[PDB]
């Protein structure tokens, strides 16, 4: 019993019908900075954490890249009942995006057509709010066990993906949990070639390469190093796009397992949807509902392509609890929202946890951790 996010609610059917969509994220990112967003301080179910590795979750539900493209809102957008971010996506130096009419809504389907062309503000300032958050954490109670992840990629200009994704590794490291690799959108012309199976690896290995890098030359203990919430090295996931043929995306998993990936968010946004009239020659991809079934099969498919090897993020048309039940059983052990909170507000996270907490009661699962892989 918390009003405080009721009030908001309100609001919430006049921004869908009234408000251009990108103005209703400025608005909400504002909210959160001036810490006036609602708050969600009621402990999670011990049976939901999750973990990759060493990365351990309070609960499975985080935002994905593009909600807070530059760390500006960590604070409240967590505060709101999400056990993670992941910020992004960056790159060494800002970049204004595309032509502003960029993201539009639809509310019957629930979904989204966005072609934002990486607008962020650059690496070096999206580390300073980032170091900004860390001090803050460290003094603050409701944020001593979330995580924070920075995803990254390369300027539109940049003639080598190799040299960007560095820069951003060597100002950032110290500061992020996990650090995802976007080779996977679809609104900047190429990168997706980056997606070969040999640049790939190479890519892979310079990152993870990249991160033991920073422990070696240093003068204090990796207890000091590391200002993040795990104290230890960053992992390295990668982010993966849905439109690649089979045989690209055995590929792709082959890369996995030989470059020893720590994990594989599935998926991005995909530019296969033609069926939502309000978005008919309109450039961009789609997120939303109409990318859930799409991307569930790609957990299945890279599940069984990688051999139940790497875990899973997943990411795409994830709304209620019985939503994340289904990427979960297919492979996944961690879920992402982004779509929901545009349709749904900011009452999404406590809800979808509701959801899911009661359906692992019925479904008969002693905890999460036991439904990874179970309808296969
Ligand atoms: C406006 C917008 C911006 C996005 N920016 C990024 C991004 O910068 N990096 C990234 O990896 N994914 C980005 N995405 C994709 C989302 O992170 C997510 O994968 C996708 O929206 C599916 O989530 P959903 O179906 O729950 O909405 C963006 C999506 C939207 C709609
Ligand atoms: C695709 C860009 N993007 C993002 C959002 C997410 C940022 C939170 C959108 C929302 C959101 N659910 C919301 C709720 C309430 C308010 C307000 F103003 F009441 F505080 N603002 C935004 N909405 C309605 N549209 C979004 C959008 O287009
Ligand atoms: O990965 C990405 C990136 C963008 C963008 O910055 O435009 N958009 C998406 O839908 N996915």
């Amino acid at each position: 019993y918390n009003p405080e996010f009721f009030l908001y609610d309100i609001f919430l059917k006049f921004c869908l019908k009234y408000i251009d969509g990108e103005i209703c994220h400025d608005l909400f990112l504002l909210l959160g900075k001036y810490n006036i967003l609602p708050y969600d301080t009621s402990n999670d179910s011990i049976y939901a954490c999750t973990n990759i590795k060493h990365l351990d979750f309070i609960n499975p539900f985080g935002v994905a890249a593009g909600f807070d493209k530059n760390g500006v809102c960590i604070d409240s957008i967590l505060k709101l009942g999400f056990s993670f971010i992941e910020i992004g996506t960056i790159t060494p130096r800002g970049q204004t995006g595309n032509a502003k009419p960029r993201i539009f809504r639809d509310v019957e389907s629930r979904s989204i057509i966005n072609s934002c062309g990486f607008n962020n503000m650059g690496c070096d300032k999206v580390t300073e709010n980032l170091i900004l958050f860390r001090k803050r954490q460290e003094e603050d109670k409701l944020l001593s066990k979330h995580i924070v992840g920075v995803s990254i990629g390369k300027n539109k200009d940049t003639v080598n993906i190799v040299d960007d994704l560095k820069y951003c590794i060597n100002k950032i490291g110290r500061y992020a949990d996990y650090i995802a690799i976007n080779v996977s959108s679809p609104n900047t012309p190429g990168l997706r070639d980056n997606q070969e199976a040999g640049k790939l690896k190479n890519i892979i290995l310079s990152v993870k390469e990249e991160i033991d890098n920073l422990e070696k030359n240093n003068i204090m203990n990796d207890e000091f190093l590391w200002f993040n919430t795990t104290k230890k090295k960053p992992l390295v996931f990668v982010k993966l796009a849905p439109d690649l043929n089979q045989e690209q995306k055995k590929e792709i998993a082959d890369v996995l397992l030989e470059t020893n990936i720590d994990g594989m968010i599935i998926s991005n946004t995909t530019t296969q949807i033609n069926d939502i009239k309000s978005f008919e020659n309109k450039k961009g991809g789609v997120s939303g509902a109409k990318l859930k079934d799409i991307s569930t099969k790609f957990i299945c498919e890279m599940y069984n392509y990688t051999n139940k090897q790497i875990p899973i993020i997943a990411s795409g048309g994830i709304f209620s609890g019985l939503d994340a039940l289904e990427k979960i059983e297919a492979g996944a052990s961690v879920c992402q929202l982004y779509s929901c909170l545009v349709f749904n507000g900011m009452k999404s996270a406590v809800q979808i946890k509701r959801e899911l907490n009661h359906l692992l009661y019925q479904r008969g699962y002693y905890n999460l951790k036991e439904a990874i892989g179970r309808k296969h």
